């Protein structure tokens, strides 16, 4: 139906939608600012690790520090088959995208990095309050010459 | 209010009512769960560690696969299940939790827990695609099997 309560929602998302399209395609010196698209409080970061816990970067401060070690280490980043999501929360986004760089990790031999990820994005007033990142990290594993683990699975059909 | 939304409400709606279903089967009805696909339909794991999808395709193979996934994962459940409903009526994510024992020929019974997401993609209010995409290294430790750390050097606090 075509009330205010509607449109508000439907403005909210939409400005929300577009913050995620500027977030999936800033990319070299301008990741940078990129913090600015968060909440004060805001939280980013990486949600499957090998350790099991999440790599939580908080705050709009901490995330732009962590933006300079993000740059050093995939230089020349890009996300691409980026498909957006909007859900029935206008503050709630998932996105199912590809990417692919170089990874430049210090203990390791430069490598080039290629995955398949899922990004979670929610909102606080029209801002990013809580950025998560999925992958595979077993393909992270190969790009850095990390031995991949082989779980048989005797039985599996066929 | 068109006829042509309304069409699009009820496939959300009922297709929502079929992820519900798949998200909520235990035990035998395990061994059912294939008859929700199309008879094309895929189902399986998209996060492997080799890197390459374990895809079962079509509707018997799937009832296969159920024979299996009931001996390794015998009380499997999911919890904390949250439906996310896209602007595709055809088209759905579910983050959740899930748990059980794992028994897998040739490693020691474990408990697996992980953290998951599910795509559900549908035709004609059966489900034609669905995908499982978790962390691997949480079923390597389930296993007893050694996961390498990454070491992230100058990562700040
Ligand atoms: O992949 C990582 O090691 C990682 C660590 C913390 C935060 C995010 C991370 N993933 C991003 C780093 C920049 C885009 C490619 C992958
Ligand atoms: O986790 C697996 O090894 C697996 C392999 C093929 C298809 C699906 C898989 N994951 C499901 C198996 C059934 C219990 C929950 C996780």
């Amino acid at each position: 139906e075509n009330t205010s309560e509607n449109r508000a929602q439907v403005a909210a998302r939409q400005h929300n939608r577009k913050i995620v399209e500027q977030y999936m395609h800033t990319r070299g010196e301008a990741r940078l600012k990129r913090h600015l698209l968060f909440t004060e409080d805001g939280v980013g970061g990486l949600w499957t690790t090998d350790s099991g816990q999440p790599i939580a970067i908080r705050g709009r401060e901490k995330l732009g520090e962590h933006a300079v070690w993000s740059l050093q280490c995939f230089p020349d980043w890009v996300w691409t088959d980026i498909q957006i999501f909007e859900t029935q929360d206008p503050n709630w986004f998932w996105v199912e995208c590809r990417g692919e760089g170089a990874i430049v990790f210090p203990g390791y031999p430069r490598g080039q990095y290629r995955n398949h990820f899922l990004h979670s994005f929610r909102f606080e007033n029209g801002l990013i309050k809580e950025q998560r990142e999925f992958m595979n990290p077993c393909e992270q594993f190969r790009s850095l010459g990390i031995e991949v683990p082989e779980v048989r699975r005797d039985g599996l059909p066929s």
